[PDB]
This record gives C-alpha cells, structure tokens and sequence, in this order.
C-alpha cells in the first residue's frame, strides 16, 4: 500500500511488543516436566530481550525513522524539537531496553529519554493484562467465557504433532505424574482479582514450549538447536503455533476479559489520540507485551487478521501504529492503522530494515470505523470507538 497524494500524517502511535527475548523463565520448570530431553542455553537470563534482539529493534526503529521522515513527521539526519518523541515502556528490563535500542535507533544521538515507572523490575498497571475485577462473578465469567473461546479451537493435531518432538511420554509429566496425552489433558483456566488470566494443563505446556521453540528459531540457533531439529521440516510450524496463538486467544482475546484487562491502555490511547489529541506529541510510542496487544485489538472490537510471512498473531517486535491523517482536498482527518512487523526470516537472518527492503506492513480496521479502497477511516468514527470503549 501507498498513502494518496493530498493527505498530510499528523500524529503517530505506536504499540510495540519487545523484540527477542529468551522464554520465561516463569515457564522453567514447565519446560523441564514435558521433556527427557536438554533445553539449550542463552546468554540472558530469565526473559531478559537477547542481543540480537536489540539489533533487530535498532533496525525496526531505522525503517520507522526513514518511514516518519519521508511522511514529513520528522527530518532525516538532524532530529526533532525537544518533544516530538515520547517514549513509554513499563517497568520490565525486556519492554524498556527495547525502547531504548528503538528510540537511539530511530533517533541516534539526540536527546530522547524512555519514561517507565520508578519502580522496575515489577508491572507497570498500565501494560499489566491483569483482571482488575474482584466481583467473584466475573471471574467466573471470565473463565466460562475463555473455556468457551478454547472450544472453538482445534489444536488436536498440534498437541499431538508436539508429543512427538518433545518426546512427552518419557517426559517427567508421564512418567511420575501420569500426565500422558496433551490431546486429553484436562484445562483449568483462572482469574483471580489483580493478576493475568492463567491456564493450567496441556494449552500451557503447548504454548510454552512452542514459544521456546519460536525464539530459538528468531535467536538463530542452527536447525538442531530449536526443538532439537524435530519441529524442523515443513509447516509442522503453521499447526505448532496454533498452541500459541491459541493460548494468547483464550486468556486475551474473550470479549469481556479483554474489555477488562485491556481497561488501562484503551484509556490511554482514549485520551492521547482523542480527548487530548492537543496536548499529545506528534509521536508516542508505548512498549508493552502480546497479551496487551491481543486484549487492546479485542477491547476495540478489530475485525479478524493475517500477518503475512509471520506464524504468531503477534509478532516478536510488531507494533500496532495508529496514523491520524488529515486530508487537504477535503477538510477531513482520518485515521489509518496498521501492523508494522518484521517477517520470520527476517528476524531469524536479522535483516537491515531500510525503505529499499522494508519491514512488513498490513492494514488492520475497525468494526465501527469501515475501511476505504486506500485503508483510511474518518477520525469521526475512530473517536467514538474509543470514547465508547472507555465507558
Ligand atoms: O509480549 P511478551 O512479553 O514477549 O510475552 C507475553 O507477555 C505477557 C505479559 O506482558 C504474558 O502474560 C504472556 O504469557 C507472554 O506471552
């Protein structure tokens, strides 16, 4: 896609994701319960992002610069007035070391700080999917409501795809506890009052090691190294990262838990793209989680999506950019939002991201704010998604 003539960006907002990372360390021993086999090493501890995944953001935050320059938001080689940029990451090493090789990447030696509560290490409420509900009912709610959103998944070929490269039944989950079939596995789903909504059984192990499996892949590790050169071959992939992208659906994408969950953020761009549209800079750019961006693309009631050339719904170091766009011929402004990614290959060959060879880029829309034949939507509609999703 190409922008027509005539229309002038305005603003900029964008909702990135943290590039590489190393799995969870969270997920530990989950990872040691489903497998006889050995899980390679990383340099970086828990989830901490990788090296790489710095250098693959210095390159997201390059084409991003080239894209904003050419778009009249900002000069190339000489950078902006003191706060055009605005920069947000919560309070994880991951999300705010991101946002800084984004920000020198996008603008190198200039003078842009990246904000973050004082408190690190720990969630910022902002970028926290956590319920935020303690009615008793509505956790019930929410869990019927993600039991309900697992149902209309069908991940039998995947678990038992997985049993097979992970070896599960002479795993320490078999073997000792008895755990032998993910395809039969019972799932318990919760939603305890201030914490994210959580699964116990086969969709976590699922989601789990296919997640290892995914950054080890990114990470580069040679073909033996991610899933032991068993997950190798074909599009097993396709069907492995449905366990995935399943997982995030259950706990995020449920119409009432990410109305919930999603609360804080949908609040956040209600009020720096609509409600203070004046006092917002030109650019902003919030670093948060896929969780964030699985329960805020729901929240705002966004019509299905494919990403081309990427296997997760959510990719590493994707970001959601909301474009406000004002049209000179007709005295309008629209907005334009769109998913800004980097392909599969191009994490795992860490590719320079430059206007010649750029990042992917897929135009998103909103049910009450209907895309046109060039992916444009009245701001008119747009304010009152968001000023009717706050309520
Ligand atoms: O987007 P990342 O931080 O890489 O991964 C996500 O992070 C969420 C917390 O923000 C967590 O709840 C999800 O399980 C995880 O997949």
């Amino acid at each position: 896609q190409t922008v027509p003539e005539g229309y002038q960006l305005q603003q900029v907002l964008m909702m990135s994701r943290a590039n590489l990372r190393a799995p969870l360390a969270n997920n530990g021993s989950v990872l040691e319960q489903s497998t006889p086999n050995k899980w390679p090493e990383w340099d970086v501890p828990g989830g901490q992002l990788t090296t790489k995944g710095g250098v693959l953001e210095v390159y997201m935050g390059h084409y991003m610069r080239e894209w904003l320059a050419e778009q009249g938001m900002v000069k190339s080689g000489e950078c902006p007035p003191p706060y055009t940029v605005y920069a947000y990451a919560n309070s994880l090493q991951r999300t705010v070391a991101t946002a800084q090789f984004f920000i020198t990447g996008a603008f190198p030696g200039c003078d842009i700080p990246v904000h973050h509560q004082e408190k690190m290490g720990t969630m910022d409420p902002t970028f926290n999917p956590v319920i935020t509900d303690d009615s008793a009912a509505f956790s019930e709610q929410a869990v019927a409501a993600m039991e309900k959103e697992l149902s209309k998944l069908q991940l039998t070929d995947s678990y038992q795809l997985l049993e097979k490269i992970v070896n599960y039944k002479d795993s320490p989950a078999c073997k000792e506890k008895q755990q032998c079939s993910l395809v039969d596995g019972k799932n318990t789903f919760s939603a305890k009052y201030q914490q994210e909504p959580g699964v116990s059984g086969p969709l976590k192990v699922g989601n789990s090691l296919v997640d290892a499996f995914t950054l080890q892949y990114y990470e580069g590790f040679p073909m033996d190294q991610v899933a032991w050169g068993e997950i190798k071959s074909d599009q097993q992939w396709k069907v492995l990262s449905k366990l995935k992208n399943g997982y995030q659906d259950s706990l995020f994408t449920s119409p009432e838990v990410a109305r919930n969950v999603a609360k804080p953020l949908v609040s956040y761009i209600d009020k720096a793209l609509v409600t203070d549209r004046t006092s917002a800079p030109k650019i902003t750019v919030l670093v948060g989680h896929d969780s964030n961006i699985a329960s805020l693309l729901t929240a705002l009631d966004f019509k299905p999506y494919q990403l081309h050339d990427q296997n997760e719904r959510t990719p590493i170091g994707g970001k959601i950019v909301f474009q406000r766009w004002h049209d000179s011929k007709a005295n309008r402004d629209l907005m334009k939002i769109e998913y800004v990614y980097q392909s599969a290959e191009q994490l795992r060959n860490a590719d320079a991201l430059t206007l010649q060879a750029p990042a992917q880029r897929v135009t998103l829309e909103l049910s009450g704010c209907p895309i046109d034949a060039d992916g444009f939507c009245p701001m008119d509609k747009f304010d009152s998604v968001l000023n009717e999703a706050v309520k």
